[PDB]
């Protein structure tokens, strides 16, 4: 096989890349481990940012997001019993967020590829990528039974936090950055209305709790529990009698509980690899970077990166600017650490960490305080929350 | 469950070390990503040292091993049209090397588990593991659909280079050394009897060489090949005339070629990460270390770990000296080290390589030239090939 971009990945990042890539005119083959049902299968919900909902459009994939999609105005955060709203709308000029699931996008994404006829091999199992150094970089990979090479110019390493793209980048070339918290998310998907109409985050003696929702049918829910606790001891109620210990009575007093369609529990962690590149390879999303959820970043960045990408590709093919893709690391790097910041930010103010001592905890009581208190400090959060603007190239 | 060793793998490395351990009266449980007829399917020759060997037997498995394997007193290098013994049995005191493939090894192991009813899990799917910097480290697995946790007091990562166990431990904590040659082993084996009764190491201007055999009734073959190319390209015929013209007449003219049982493309390499142990965990054969097979070194070093492991493993459990465990890389280290110097210079002396000049040719010719000509130079080989003595802890 002969293709133009390689892309290690069917998940939103490689779909979303290679459906941008489709309509620009460049020709590009989509490489998947799994099984399209398999993939579709994963559930998650998801906030987006309009960087990312902008994105979608262009990608020519937003007629569904528009009419299933939720445009929230505002988050909240509550803690010693009181909720402060933060107008994401107002303080930051107009830009909001957009509630709709990863897998819808997902689906979304995978319906405009097979309608298109753009290429796709799932099922692609032993991927391994050769000569990245040079300038005829291909890939091989066993499919139905035979072996198989994909010959490109480029290839982006989409295929998330255990693909084989970062692993395939010589490890002395990259400096990795990680942090793994003390505590993971438990959470609880049901079919229940949510109790508010805009996310609400919320700081506890006992813990952190989220209220949060993965559509206009759904409610997702979360507290944080240790590292070393089965979901398996968690029963529907005891996760409700939880939650509600966590948030204020006024609203754990009008929240419809209900039986957990979806129950797991998920680790935070910080993780950032530089460069986030090797030759003709380009690492994108979960291949790069994995951001603790508490900033509602993960989807976004991973935009962020097919965005920044994308738009390189461009200059390099429809101009012979080849070069530009040496600021393809660079440039993406300056708004992932930015957004590990945030989340970061927001994971220390809402979590209860151990072994932490009375100066602590007032201090975080006081972040709180202070920041959703004055207007230039919610305007750090807002302008944050919503996502940063997207670095021009040139 | 609970047990007291984890062992992540049910290659020659987690069963050779999950029985020695069964027969110290150490309990263990073996978890292997894939199913009993999935491992036993990967087909392997090989060469074992007599450390290999010696611990085969302290396993209580070398039954089967002793009435197959050949035992070979001497290997053969050739060059310039001309064959050079070095007699391995006389050069190092007494040691041998035994041909007896690792699939067999690896099914005689798991006859032996098996019989014993010792612990294993076979389809274990995604393995993680936790608590490796506290006392009381566990592991996480799914099973036949339900999730499964096993507690220890220590976990061997015995998963092989593409395994998770390294890549469990915090990146920065670990130093990478590796080497990846620019080329790779076309293997054909055959039921074609052997061209000679000893190994044929052969250096050829058109390129390296390797006349070898799985068992009595198998012959293995070897020929260098760029990295680029594809092993349905190279038809049976053209492989055996390949063979041949890399080889000295005298022996292209008693060899009997035949039909492919099985042909493939190996690459070359060589990996080493410093340490090979984070806290509860430690690292042991492909997990930690590749090294390119001229040196027949791969499952010998694996072998080597395990032993130094387990003896490690006794006196701390057997004698409360859990300390020792701390010397565990620094004493493989050295080992490997040593093993990787003697499979770089059986590479750099064999093998054809790129854009070499004059002066690199010559050298090369007279390296061999040297070393197998002096007697002190043919023990420098003999004592590498049949392998260095394995140091002693205490
Ligand atoms: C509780 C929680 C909530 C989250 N909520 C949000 C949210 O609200 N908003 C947000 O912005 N982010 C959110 N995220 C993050 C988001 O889920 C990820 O960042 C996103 O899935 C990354 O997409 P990706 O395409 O980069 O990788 P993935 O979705 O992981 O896709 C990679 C794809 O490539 C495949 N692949 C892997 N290995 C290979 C291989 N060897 N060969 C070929 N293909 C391979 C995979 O199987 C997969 O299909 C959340 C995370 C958590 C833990
Ligand atoms: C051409 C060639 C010839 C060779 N010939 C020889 C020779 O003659 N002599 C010699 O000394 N060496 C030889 N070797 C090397 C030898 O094959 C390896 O070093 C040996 O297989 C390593 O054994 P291991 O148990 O460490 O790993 P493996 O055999 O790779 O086993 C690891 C096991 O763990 C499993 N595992 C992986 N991931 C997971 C997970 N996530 N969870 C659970 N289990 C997991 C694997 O599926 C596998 O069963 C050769 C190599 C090459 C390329
Ligand atoms: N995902 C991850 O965690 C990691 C990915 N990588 C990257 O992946 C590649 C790893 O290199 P590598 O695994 O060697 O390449 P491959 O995975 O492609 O090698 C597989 C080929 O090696 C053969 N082989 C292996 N052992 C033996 C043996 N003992 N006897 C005969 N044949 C054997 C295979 O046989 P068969 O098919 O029979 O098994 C097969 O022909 C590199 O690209 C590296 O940069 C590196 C580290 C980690
Ligand atoms: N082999 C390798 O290459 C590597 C292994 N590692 C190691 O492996 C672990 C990696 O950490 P991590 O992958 O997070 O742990 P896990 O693989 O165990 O995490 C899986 C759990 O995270 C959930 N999850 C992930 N994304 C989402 C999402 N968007 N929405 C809802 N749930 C989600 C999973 O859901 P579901 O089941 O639905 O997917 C599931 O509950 C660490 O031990 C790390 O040190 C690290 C790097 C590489």
């Amino acid at each position: 096989m002969k293709t133009q971009v390689a892309i290690i990945g069917a998940g939103p990042s490689g779909l979303l890349l290679g459906q941008l890539l489709h309509k620009a005119g460049i020709d590009n083959v989509i490489l998947e481990r799994q099984t399209p049902d398999y993939v579709l299968g994963r559930i998650r919900a998801g906030v987006l940012e309009q960087g990312m909902v902008d994105l979608l459009r262009e990608a020519g994939v937003d007629r569904r997001m528009a009419r299933d999609g939720l445009v929230h105005e505002g988050v909240e955060i509550a803690f010693a019993g009181q909720r402060r709203r933060i107008d994401l709308k107002r303080l930051s000029g107009g830009k909001t967020v957009t509630v709709y699931g990863q897998t819808e996008v997902t689906r979304d994404l995978m319906e405009a590829r097979e309608a298109c006829g753009a290429t796709t091999v799932y099922q692609a199992a032993e991927v391994r990528l050769h000569d990245l150094q040079g300038e005829r970089p291909y890939v091989t990979f066993e499919r139905d039974g035979e072996r198989l090479r994909l010959d490109c110019d480029y290839i982006a390493g989409c295929d998330g936090f255990h693909g084989i793209s970062r692993q395939s980048i010589p490890a002395e070339r990259l400096k990795v950055f990680e942090r793994v918290y003390p505590f993971g998310w438990l959470g609880l998907l049901a079919d229940t209305p949510p109790v508010s109409h805009e996310l609400i985050y919320a700081n506890h003696p006992r813990g952190f709790a989220l209220c949060s929702q993965r559509s206009a049918t759904r409610s997702q829910y979360y507290v944080q529990v240790p590292l070393s606790e089965k979901v398996e001891d968690w029963s529907d109620e005891r996760f409700w009698t939880e939650l509600k210990a966590r948030l204020p009575s006024e609203v754990a007093e009008k929240l419809v509980t209900g039986p957990s369609l979806e129950k797991s529990i998920a680790p935070l962690r910080s993780f950032v690899v530089e460069p986030m590149q090797h030759g003709r390879l380009f690492l994108a999303g979960d291949a790069a970077h994995i951001v603790p959820p508490t900033g509602a970043k993960g989807l976004n960045l991973a935009a962020s990166d097919v965005s920044t990408l994308y738009r390189l590709l461009l200059k390099a093919y429809r101009e012979g600017r080849g070069e530009l893709l040496e600021r393809y690391s660079a440039i993406c790097l300056r708004r992932i650490w930015k957004a590990e910041r945030f989340s970061w930010w927001m994971t220390s103010v809402l979590h209860r960490f151990p072994d932490t001592d009375a100066f602590s905890q007032r201090i975080q009581q006081t972040e709180l305080e202070y920041y959703l208190g004055s207007e230039a400090g919610l305007a750090t959060i807002a302008e944050n929350y919503v996502g940063l603007p997207y670095e021009e190239i040139e």
